[PDB]
């Protein structure tokens, strides 16, 4: 059942996924349709997306056009957003295609451009990943999918060693699995370095079959942490197993990347640093000789200014969508 008329027609199957249904429609645009009111953390993940990303404008972020729902609380049961339709996404070129040193580039400068706009407004992406990099045939690129998105939190980032977590395996930061939720800008610098690995290879760099596996990659690369980064470690059980590995040797970025320009791997090596702290930020990033040809500030924007249970959330979200009734 996809019921949007009057307004949308001629639909096609585009894909789908644990959010529902995504098909293309005739205004072309893309129509989702979520189903989230039976469940706590559907809600919140529904509320995320629809609140930030009618409070964000930026050419690579994707917006939300319109959101059909119900007239009244009680007849709401599913919520359609309508968004710019794009040709594919970087996980489904990387089937395909091997890319060029320069499309890697742009498409870095423009992932780069748009986390920079996100960390302006204190909000945090937390699932930035190849499918969720919308692309189209003039490389235009926009990111998608902000139903982990939080507000930054530097304050309240620690947890225990080993704590459970919900974003993408194989683009989840050092920390995650030491002492960090996740709360700071960093998470997302980390899930960027990864993405631009997998460009250079078309393989994920850090592909963690479980949990610990994915640190184990992840060590087995970088080699083992040096005693200041162990100094930051935060928890007791963190630094012993970091402590009781054995000492493991750095795999050099360019054996592993043999093909690939050296200033994109100085790059990688920036955003994928260990410690958090010493990790390249956004706007470093952007200013980076590898991104030097599209480097310019006054044309990366900045937002304008900063940012229960599922009954009250689907009440939040009613008087969230409320701008698109006629
Ligand atoms: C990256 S996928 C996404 C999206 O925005 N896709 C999208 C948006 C605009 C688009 N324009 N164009 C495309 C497109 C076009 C062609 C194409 O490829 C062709 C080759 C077919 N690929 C993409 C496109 C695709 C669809 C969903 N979006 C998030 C999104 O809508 N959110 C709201 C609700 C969410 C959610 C998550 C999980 C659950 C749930 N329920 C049960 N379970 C177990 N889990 C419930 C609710 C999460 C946040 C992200």
């Amino acid at each position: 059942v996809f019921d949007v008329g009057p307004r949308y027609t001629n639909l096609s199957y585009i894909g789908e996924g644990a959010y529902g249904m995504v098909c293309s429609a005739y205004d072309r645009v893309a129509i989702k349709k979520i189903s989230p009111f039976e469940h706590q953390t559907y809600c919140q993940r529904t509320l995320r997306e629809i609140k930030i990303l009618l409070r964000f404008r930026h050419e690579n972020i994707i917006g939300i056009n319109d959101i059909i729902r119900a007239p009244t609380i009680e007849q709401m049961k599913d919520v359609y957003i309508v968004q710019d339709l794009m040709e594919t996404d970087l996980y489904k070129l990387l089937k395909t295609q091997h890319l060029s040193n320069d499309h890697i580039c742009y498409f870095l400068y423009q992932i780069l451009r748009g986390l920079k706009y996100i960390h302006s407004a204190n909000v945090l992406h937390r699932d930035l990943k190849p499918s969720n990099l919308l692309l189209n045939t003039t490389c235009d690129l926009k990111i998608c999918d902000f139903g982990l998105a939080r507000v930054a939190d530097p304050d309240h980032d620690h947890t225990g060693f080993l704590t459970e977590y919900v974003a993408t395996r194989w683009y989840r930061a050092p920390e995650i699995m030491l002492n960090s939720k996740g709360y700071t800008k960093s998470i997302d610098i980390w899930s960027v370095g990864c993405i631009l690995a997998e460009m250079l290879s078309n393989r994920p760099i850090f592909p963690g079959k479980h949990y610990l596996d994915q640190l184990n990659h992840i060590l087995g690369i970088l080699g083992s942490p040096s005693q200041e980064d162990l100094n930051c470690i935060i928890n007791l059980k963190a630094r012993n197993y970091l402590l009781s590995l054995p000492h493991k040797n750095k795999v050099p970025w360019n054996r592993l990347f043999p093909n690939a320009d050296s200033k994109a791997l100085d790059l990688l090596d920036k955003m994928l640093t260990f410690n958090p702290h010493k990790r390249i930020e956004v706007e470093q990033a952007l200013a980076h000789p590898y991104l030097e040809q599209y480097y310019d500030p006054s044309d990366e924007p900045i937002a304008e200014a900063p940012f229960l249970p599922k009954e009250k959330l689907k009440e939040l979200i009613f008087e969230e969508t409320a701008r698109f009734q006629p």
